């Protein structure tokens, strides 16, 4: 009835896994893909402040599925600025690109170090999960089958909250690059 039925979900679980290693190889790279092609470290001067463009467009609710997502692998969008709404709010467009840029970079957001440490860490955690879920089928159990199942659960939510904090970070990059050539106006 639920003999073979469980070996079912159980491989389905094994499938996630290798598939999640898979989001976070991208976010892994994508992420660095960033960090190396900022150019944010220009503009956090006073010379800077004002000559501000425009691009951060409608989407600009990419901020807040960004700071909702309950988890991440590195350090949540959600603790780097200072409220939610905090921006969706008074916040003024090119206003805010400021503020979110001044938070992300006083919080390491662009720390590729730090980054690659949550990044790999996750990425062994899963591996671990994997080599797991062998062990277990091979020695089923209820209980740690559900665990694992639970377990599997966080990560999906830390991966898949990582994504937000990327879009919106690369949401930035393009605010990031516009405002730089808008800096170029004159010379």
């Amino acid at each position: 009835t639920e003999l073979i039925k469980q070996g079912e979900q159980l491989e389905q679980m094994a499938q996630q896994l290798e598939q999640l290693k898979s989001q976070l190889e991208t976010q892994k790279n994508m992420y660095e893909s960033m960090a190396k092609t900022t150019n944010l470290g220009d503009l956090l001067g006073t010379s800077t402040n004002t000559l501000a463009n425009n691009l951060p467009d409608n989407w600009k609710e990419v901020y807040s599925d960004a700071m909702n997502s309950s988890s991440s692998v590195t350090p949540s969008v959600n603790s780097m600025m200072g409220q939610f709404n905090a921006e969706v709010d008074d916040m003024t467009p090119s206003e805010a690109i400021a503020y979110m840029n001044k938070k992300l970079a006083e919080k390491g957001a662009y720390d590729r170090v730090m980054a690659e440490k949550a990044y790999n860490n996750q990425m062994q955690e899963l591996s671990d999960m994997q080599a797991l879920t062998e062990q277990i089928k091979s020695t089923p159990d209820l209980k740690s089958i559900a665990d694992l199942q639970a377990r599997i659960q966080t990560s999906q939510g830390a991966i898949q909250g990582e994504q937000a904090k990327l879009n919106l970070m690369n949401m930035l990059q393009q605010s990031q690059d516009k405002l730089l050539r808008a800096q170029k106006d004159r010379a």
